[PDB]
């Protein structure tokens, strides 16, 4: 299967602490550069996680973080992925030294929209889409990661992911691809806001109340009326009125072509 021999891994440097444990940079078989995420003990429903992991291993798309294998015959569990040099997109946006161009911001939205259109086509829900869960490689390409892992988190008022959730999730936990749509719109807002906190002046519970009342994030300065109309369309009250990732990608492609 997708089992990797942990004895063929080398830990050269700890890149930081992510969701479900620490992440290392090392070599696989002394040939390939990889990132090894060590699942912290007691942070996930490991049995359910290992099975579904095999399903996620078969998901293949350029804009999804490439999964190489796992190390489940031991503890802590190891996840071997490709090394994204520029790390977390959120910290990447909050790096003013990069001086992102508007065209680059739209390119980052398209990268994420490609992966979500693929996940949508396979009927796989991410359920925690946000800049913090996206990664960037040396070439500046954004890729989606941690898709579908919140299902196996072990919880140990309103929590932080409320700021990326539509009303039906806040009130009923009715997760669907349409709730990924909403979250993607907030992701576009983070991008064009260069990592700004959504609803920065509000607590989690207050954000939930304002969302249920119809409050929407404002138009970022770096976003044109055309771009803001796309991210704003992810925020229709009725889940069935929100466009699919097919339409979102189609819209983003149209704007990019006009800017060509
Ligand atoms: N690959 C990287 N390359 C460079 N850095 C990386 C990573 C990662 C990483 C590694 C693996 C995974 C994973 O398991 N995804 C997955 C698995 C499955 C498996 C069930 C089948 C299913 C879906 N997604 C997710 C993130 N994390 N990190 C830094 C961590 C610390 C914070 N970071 C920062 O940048 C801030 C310091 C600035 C990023």
């Amino acid at each position: 299967s997708w089992e990797i021999d942990p004895k063929d891994l080398t830990f050269l440097k700890e890149l930081g602490t992510g969701q479900f444990g620490v992440v290392k940079y090392g070599k696989w078989r002394g040939q390939y550069d990889v990132a090894i995420k060590m699942i912290r003990e007691g942070s996930m429903s490991e049995d359910e996680f290992i099975e579904e992991a095999k399903v996620m291993m078969n998901l293949s798309h350029e804009k999804l973080v490439q999964l190489y294998g796992v190390c489940t015959k031991q503890r802590p569990i190891f996840i071997i992925t490709e090394y994204m040099a520029n790390g977390c997109l959120l910290n990447y946006l909050r790096e003013m030294r990069h001086r992102f161009q508007t065209q680059q911001l739209l390119e980052m939205c398209k990268d994420v929209c490609e992966a979500m259109e693929y996940l949508e086509s396979k009927q796989f829900l991410h359920r925690d889409l946000a800049a913090r869960n996206c990664l960037v490689n040396d070439q500046g390409v954004v890729k989606v990661s941690d898709f579908g892992l919140s299902r196996y988190v072990l919880d140990d008022g309103s929590k932080f992911p409320v700021r990326w959730s539509p009303p039906e999730v806040l009130m009923y936990s009715k997760f669907s691809s349409k709730s990924d749509i909403w979250a993607f719109g907030v992701l576009m807002w983070e991008i064009y806001s260069l990592g700004k906190m959504p609803y920065e002046r509000f607590t989690n519970s207050e954000t939930a109340e304002h969302i249920a009342q119809g409050l929407r994030l404002p138009r970022p300065h770096l976003a044109s009326e055309r771009v803001y109309t796309i991210m704003y369309s992810c925020w229709h009250e009725k889940a069935d009125e929100r466009p699919s990732f097919k339409i979102l990608l189609s819209n983003i492609l149209d704007v990019m072509d006009e800017e060509s």
